[PDB]
RNA sequence: AUGGGCC
RNA sequence: GGCCC
């Protein structure tokens, strides 16, 4: 978004730490073009004269402003999408109890007991268990006091910046393109869950093309559902954004929140108010305090669902800004945050749509880059969604999420000390869809050192997961 | 080092 | 704990 202020405060918030990721035996063998993200300025792998802390805020280039006519247009799309959405989810969106916000419900995971609390708790050595009782689902004085404030709508907060200790393409490491997480205070997360926790549960349970969202899906078993759905259309588009999160303009955010979370849909009046506190935020990084306008704080605030809803409304608004008579049935789409798959039988011109996404401050481009702009005819077996391809399992005939072996190799070449065993059994679950031969190759560097799940066991597990009867069929 | 999914 | 946004 738009960085309006850049002040320097005396007290300092720490981030620059060492990476917990370490090279495994696989690394020496596979030799991936991947590595831990740069977390320091003194990182020897960084390109000369490349200032880390400067490349982290280079995503905030502007809070694009919309005219009155586009705003009224956007509002129309938001209300149309809100309509479909709640039409499918229902309208039992009353607040959750504090107990229910902490433990969650069906469709909603409980809160994480041992993660960061945000500010200003980080300036007091307090963990999450020190503020909240994740057992009995209870909160302490500070929190409760903070809840009243939020009830009063007089709550003020700041985001704590964290560099993401993940593996990335070496090109992005060297370019110091480490991604960051805007850790919000723990009370904010909780209150958000109270205000919109039921809604999020419903979204997770109802994931699919109908609501245009994959949040809460399980690739292993939903690829079949999503795959058959999309192979059903003439055109399919793998659309990429750049800085989706950052490029949400206040206009757009403010209109979605107003349109999707109205009290008539069952929401407590504070739902709209809490979300709106994500627009203009103050971000604390070491000795720096940075006030930003526009953009959704990445990681802490039903971030995925908000990013997904917006994505749906962006597509409907672009199409409508270019074509006449466009409705939600004109096309079909599933998204997960910024990740998106769009499909239609009309020769929709996504090359012409670019400017219209620009009118929102968003930059769309084809996934398959080598191709000059968006083409037509592409089928679902060409796109990526959630870093997985849609391939046909020749054993069952079901679609299966296949990850690129280069990616898998990367994942297997770095690990957090003392978790290699768990991680493997975890990655095996993903590798099984590559096939027997690839599966063997991938884990070969680990054989005789860890327990590698057999291809057969994970395969049988999958077949049942995806379609229990298909398993029974193989027995009749 | 996180929101949220999925194991 | 691990992956995916
Ligand atoms: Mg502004
Ligand atoms: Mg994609």
């Amino acid at each position: 978004g738009l960085i309006v202020d850049t002040r320097d405060v005396e007290e300092r918030v720490h981030v620059m730490r060492k990476t917990k990721l370490a090279p495994t035996v696989a690394h020496g063998v596979f030799n991936p073009e991947f590595g831990p993200a740069a977390l320091s300025n003194k990182d020897p792998r960084l390109n000369e004269g490349v200032v880390l802390d400067e490349v982290i805020f280079s995503k905030h280039k502007s809070d694009t402003k919309m005219s009155a006519e586009d705003k009224a247009l956007f509002r129309r799309c938001a209300a149309d999408y809100a309509s479909r959405l709640h039409s499918v989810l229902g309208t039992a969106n009353a607040p959750l109890s504090i107990y229910e916000a902490i433990k969650g419900v069906d469709g909603l995971d409980a809160m994480e007991p041992d993660t960061a609390p945000g500010l200003p708790w980080a300036l007091q050595g307090k963990r999450r268990g020190a503020l909240i009782d994740f057992e009995n689902g209870t909160v302490g004085p500070e929190v409760e006091a903070a809840l009243k404030l939020m009830e009063k709508r007089e709550y003020k907060f700041a985001c704590q910046t964290f560099l993401k200790d993940e593996i990335r393409p070496m090109e992005k490491v060297r370019a110091g393109k480490t991604r960051i997480v805007d850790v919000l205070p723990v009370e904010h997360i909780l209150y958000t869950r109270m205000m919109i926790g039921r809604f999020c549960a419903q979204m997770h349970s109802n994931n699919g093309p109908q609501i245009g969202s994959a949040v809460g899906c399980n690739p292993d078993v939903d690829w079949q559902r999503f795959g058959t759905h999309f192979a059903q259309y003439r055109n399919v588009w793998d659309v990429d954004y750049s800085a989706f999160d950052a490029n949400h303009c206040s206009d757009a955010m403010n209109i979605m929140f107003e349109e999707v979370f109205r009290t008539e849909f069952g929401f407590h009046p504070n739902a709209e108010w809490i979300l709106k506190t994500l627009v203009n935020t103050e971000h604390a990084y070491e000795n720096k305090r940075i006030t930003v306008e526009g953009g959704i704080p990445s990681g802490c605030s039903a971030t995925s669902i908000i990013n997904t809803i917006l994505n749906n409304i962006y597509v409907l608004y672009a199409l409508r800004r270019h074509y006449e008579g466009v409705e939600l049935d004109t096309y079909t789409m599933i998204s997960y945050g910024d990740d998106i798959v769009v499909a239609s039988d009309y020769d929709l011109d996504f090359e012409a749509l670019k400017p219209h996404f620009k009118s929102l401050g968003q930059t769309i481009t084809p996934a398959d880059k080598s191709d000059k702009g968006f083409v037509l005819g592409h089928s679902i077996t060409d796109v990526t969604f959630l870093k997985r391809h849609f391939h046909m399992d020749y054993g069952t005939g079901f679609y299966k999420p296949v990850m690129a072996s280069k990616t898998l190799e990367a994942i297997l070449s770095f690990a957090r000390r003392g978790t290699i065993q768990e991680k493997l059994i975890s990655v095996a679950g993903l590798a099984v869809h590559s096939g027997p031969d690839e599966y063997r190759r991938l884990f070969e560097p680990f054989q005789g050192l860890f327990e590698i799940p057999s291809y057969r066991s994970l395969y049988l597990r999958w077949v049942n997961a995806v379609c229990g009867d298909a398993a029974a069929l193989e027995h009749h």
